[PDB]
C-alpha cells in the first residue's frame, strides 16, 4: 500500500537542477510529495505512493540524483518505511 518518506540530501546538490530532476523522476513513479531547499545547502526530498516506486526513489537520491550533482549523504526516515502499514506497534532501539 501507499507508504511516505522524508529525505535530506547533502553534498553538491543546490544550484544543480536537483529539485527540477527530482521531480521528473518523482512523477514518472507516479508518486506524490515536493522537493525543497534549506538554508544549511541540503535538500528535503518528500515522497509518497506504493513502497517499490518510493524506493526506486531513494535510490535514485542515493545513486547520486542527476549527473551535474554530487551526493555526499542522504538521511531517509523511516530507514524502514514497511514499519508505517503494521497496525501500532511498539519498537526497540
Amino acid at each position: 500500500s501507499k507508504v511516505c518518506i522524508i529525505a535530506w540530501v547533502y553534498g553538491r546538490v543546490q544550484g544543480v537542477g536537483f529539485r527540477y530532476t527530482t521531480q521528473y523522476e518523482a512523477k514518472r513513479l507516479g508518486l506524490t510529495g515536493y522537493a525543497k531547499n534549506l538554508d544549511d545547502g541540503s535538500v528535503e526530498v518528500v515522497a509518497c505512493g506504493e513502497e517499490g516506486q518510493v524506493e526506486k526513489l531513494m535510490q535514485w537520491l542515493k545513486s547520486g540524483g542527476p549527473r551535474s550533482a554530487r551526493v555526499e549523504r542522504v538521511l531517509s526516515e523511516p530507514h524502514h518505511p514497511s514499519g508505517e502499514l503494521t497496525d501500532f506497534r511498539i519498537r526497540l532501539e
